[PDB]
């Protein structure tokens, strides 16, 4: 009844042009099953959405990568928010969505802002760039780790880190062995920064702490929330960042839109969401047998969901692969949906809005003017270097 392919979602030559298999695997069902790795897959938006939505059918508790944690250890201690299911998800959930709560951006907004606009400046006095370096990776680095309250030395690691956790999620492949063999080094300068002592005061990693006596966390629960906001976030807000520049430069019309209303940019960046997804895929474990799309899905089956594609699915969106800045976003599935959905969504887009807000203020042209180039992810998609040559407005 429900098709077999043997598409490796997590191949190279699929990360390299994921959208032909994506509509293979939307047009063969709405549940399909993947040979390759033994797990079901939904890449439409419906199965996707109310997959997403069922978070006690469809766990995270055994985790959200390929491995079942009933089976196999995890490879680190589980997060106390990613890997949860409520109720024990809900407290912990809480903190972290009042630390980064609509309060604190207001009280960050300003030297965000000012961040995004000088570093435009400065890559405007030099002209050609590398968007993803030189400004993709550089603004969210010059504002997040200083926002979080971390040290100045080791910096260098979060972004290695964030890599390394992505890739885990995936099947054990290569890039998954890779990644944990280089772990060591990274997990260790992220131990030593979950530490009260070692989070300034005022910062994002204090924050959480100073919740400890309120029912929600205990103090001992505290560095492991420090973690998931080490653990995730910066290379996705980077990659959003890097797609827009790049959608920017390849959809020129659009940025003319751009320019001529830089209101448009909190969108621009929410489009750049769906269009790219930086998260391309999450696994959730059936708890019971469940009926999915004509589909009979047994206990303890791991059901893979394609965001990225979700996000491309014409049974849902008009003119799918089009960046179109004016577009309803609404319901797109890049920081997910239902109990889990991106916790730290309100940082990502104030640092996507400020920074297209800068481009839409001071750039009149983006041009690519070298070779693009990909980086390769399990979970992640993401360019490397960007080459673009920036014209002042
Ligand atoms: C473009 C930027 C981002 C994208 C595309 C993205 C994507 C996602 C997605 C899809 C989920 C849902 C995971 C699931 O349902 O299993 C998620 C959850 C989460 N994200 Fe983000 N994220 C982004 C930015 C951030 C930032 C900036 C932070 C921290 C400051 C962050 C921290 C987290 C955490 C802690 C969770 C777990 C939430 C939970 O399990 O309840 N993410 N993210
Ligand atoms: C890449 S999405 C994500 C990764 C890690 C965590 C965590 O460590 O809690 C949460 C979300």
């Amino acid at each position: 009844t429900i098709p077999h392919l043997a598409i490796d979602p997590f191949s190279l030559d699929f990360f390299d042009d994921p959208y032909p298999d994506q509509q293979t695997l939307r047009d063969a069902g709405p549940v399909v099953y993947l040979d390759k790795w033994n797990v079901y897959g939904v890449a439409r938006y419906a199965e996707v959405h109310a997959v997403l939505n069922d978070p006690t059918t469809f766990c995270s508790s055994r985790g959200v990568g390929l491995s079942d944690f009933k089976k196999e250890k995890p490879w680190r201690p589980p997060s106390l928010i990613l890997e949860a299911d409520p109720p024990a998800h809900t407290r912990p959930r809480a903190v972290l969505s009042k630390v980064l709560s609509p309060a604190t951006m207001k009280t960050i907004r300003d030297g965000f802002a000012a961040a995004a606009d000088a570093k435009v400046d400065e890559l405007l006095q030099r002209g050609c760039i590398d968007a993803i370096a030189d400004l993709a990776e550089a603004y969210p680095l010059s504002v997040f780790p200083d926002a979080m309250g971390l040290k100045q030395e080791g910096r260098e690691h979060l972004l290695p880190y964030a890599g390394l956790v992505a890739n885990a999620f995936g099947p054990p492949n290569e890039l998954r062995q890779t990644a944990i063999e280089r772990s060591a080094p990274h997990q260790a300068y992220v131990n030593e920064q979950c530490q009260r002592p070692n989070l300034a005061p005022g910062g994002f990693g204090a924050c959480i702490h100073a919740f400890t006596d309120t029912g929600e966390i205990t103090p001992d629960e505290a560095p492991l929330l420090v973690r998931s906001l080490l653990s995730a976030g910066l290379q996705e807000t980077v990659n959003g960042i890097g797609a827009a520049v790049y959608c920017l430069a390849r959809f020129p019309g659009e940025l003319q839109r751009l320019r001529s209303d830089p209101t448009l940019a909190r969108n621009a960046f929410e489009e750049a969401v769906r269009f790219e997804s930086p998260v391309q895929t999450f696994f959730r474990t059936t708890t019971r047998e469940v009926e999915l799309g004509g589909a009979v899905i047994g206990e303890g089956e791991k059901v893979l969901m394609f965001l990225g594609s979700a996000n491309r699915d014409p049974r849902r969106w008009s003119d799918p692969d089009l960046y179109d800045i004016t577009r309803k976003t609404s319901g797109h599935v890049g920081f997910g949906s239902g109990v889990h959905m991106c916790v730290g969504q309100l940082v990502a887009r104030l640092e996507g809005e400020v920074m297209l807000s800068a481009l839409a203020r001071k750039v009149a042209a983006i041009d690519i003017d070298g070779p693009v180039k990909r980086r390769f992810n399990n979970t992640l998609r993401g360019l490397e270097s960007l080459p673009v040559k920036l014209t002042p407005a």
